[PDB]
């Protein structure tokens, strides 16, 4: 019983981070085969970054002027690229312990563990949604740049890379071929993110969460568009019949309907919680997709 | 910037896990050298009033399949320690970290690598005062431990029963009045951890949440306070231990009683802090120093 926002376990990313440095920029990268992956803005100095060109300034890079770290071993960079925003740098050393992996770019509401990282060492993991505006809400320090988020399912799916902490303390970063989510680019000006939105279909997936585990009281009907029109004014993600098929074995193993539960989370968003708690939480979460729900509930596994 | 409740890295802890079969019970077991640590009730059959030293006497070392990975252990030796089973094997782990076992305190903190068959499933991060936990175990996960990292792995927790959730420490002692039988069994009333909440407002003042920011008080004052609200008392040493964040924010500590005084007079009025809609106290003055100043391991 219980739930928690569970992180992946660890392990098979801790082995693939290493410390990169160009100039007197350092930052985290990751380690792959014979190829490391970094930010590219890790070739940018303090003046640089107010408006860098990319192009031109990797021009003016060697290889030596790469310097790579794996713990205490010294790597040798003998190929640089540029693609979208990541820096490739590959080595004369496949890593050894390269886990079977691919590179993923996730949808708005899916969620990931992100591994925060520090001149290539592991500090800590914890859960994360990406946002409907495409942005994160983590812990992020300067020097976290170049930490990854991923999934497992022995096969580690690397979807996000970190590349910036925004003003407003939100973040962003880009997927593994270096294609940022959401509008932004790796430059130091004002940026805006736009409106977020709570992600609909994961809130269900959490008061189903809920009732598995014997959280009950807000268990109370409506239709799809009278509650796309609540959710509408309360900044709810609209739900499409793709989200309600999503729930489907939820609805199975708790045997309450998929309409019945958006007529319960209509009743929440027009009075609030008085106080009350659901799974020992004061607001509505949304970062419990349906899968991590039957994940944490049925127990599964890696390896 | 941002706050998160964060588990440390688990690569450590993860080549550690095994699984553990006794008949037909099958959990999970810690392997650190040539030693296992498991439950003792492995052995217990379908366990509501089990007679250990008689159960374990009907077993040989061959009654215990110890499995890491796809590679069954040889099991050479079995000793019962306190609440937990110490299954010598012939082989010692080859990723046996720099390890110590340690009795935490109530109100620290740990993660827990929950694992099901020996296999890792997912990584969270407090023993409560009433030395109950608050986690996300299902049948199966017994065995699974919690653990601090210093490159040391202290552990200091293993899953033993669903009620919420009790164990032990690594030497078999049950954290709490709890034993290993299928009875009832009362946790005191819990309380709530008043040096970590304070501990989290600082954390809430560094990345810039300051509007409960408010007054000054007692240490006395605050702890009848403290009292009223379920609360645990503050010490002196929780305000030394405060000391390092009193310095970074500027707010004394004492300034700062006065705000979570009128938080728990007051309530929250819809507002929030740190995103949280309550006052949380899962985090240790250790931990949000580590988190905004980006310690690793
Ligand atoms: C990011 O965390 C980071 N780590 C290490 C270094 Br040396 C530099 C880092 O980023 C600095 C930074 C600041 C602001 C902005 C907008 C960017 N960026 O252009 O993306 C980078
Ligand atoms: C605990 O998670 C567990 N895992 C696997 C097995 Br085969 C058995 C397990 O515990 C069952 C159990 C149930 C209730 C109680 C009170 C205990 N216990 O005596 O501690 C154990």
């Amino acid at each position: 019983s219980g739930f928690r926002k569970m992180a992946f376990p660890s392990g098979k990313v801790e082995g693939c981070m290493v410390q990169v440095t160009c100039g007197t920029t350092t930052l985290n990268g990751l380690w792959l085969d014979d190829v490391v992956y970094c930010p590219r803005h890790v070739i940018c100095t303090s003046e640089d970054m107010l408006n860098p060109n990319y192009e031109d300034l990797l021009i003016r890079k060697s290889n030596h002027n790469f310097l790579v770290q794996a713990g205490n071993v010294q790597l040798r960079v003998i190929g640089h690229s540029m693609q979208n925003c990541v820096l490739k740098l590959k080595v004369d050393t496949a890593n050894p312990k390269t886990p079977k992996y691919k590179f993923v770019r996730i949808q708005p509401g899916q969620t990931f563990s992100v591994l925060a990282c520090y001149n290539g060492s592991p500090s800590g993991v914890y859960q994360c949604a990406m946002r409907p505006n495409f942005t994160i809400k983590g812990s992020f320090l300067n020097g976290s740049c170049g930490s990854v988020g991923f999934n497992i399912d022995d096969c580690v799916s690397f979807c996000y890379m970190h590349h910036m902490e925004l003003p407003t303390g939100v973040h962003a970063g880009t997927d593994l071929e270096g294609n940022f989510y959401g509008p932004f680019v790796d430059r130091q000006t004002a940026q805006a993110a736009g409106t977020d939105t709570t992600i609909t279909v994961n809130v269900l997936a959490w008061l189903y969460a809920a009732v598995i585990n014997g959280d009950r009281w807000f268990l109370n009907t409506t239709t799809l568009n009278d509650f796309n029109l609540v959710a509408m004014k309360y900044n709810y993600e609209p739900l499409t019949q793709d989200h309600v098929d999503i729930l489907g074995p939820l609805s199975a193993q708790t045997g309450i309907a998929v309409l019945d539960m958006c007529a319960s989370l209509k009743e929440l968003l027009q009075n609030g919680m008085n106080g009350r708690t659901i799974l020992g939480s004061a607001l509505l979460e949304d970062e419990f997709t349906p899968f991590d729900v039957v994940r944490q509930c049925s127990g599964v596994t890696f390896q």
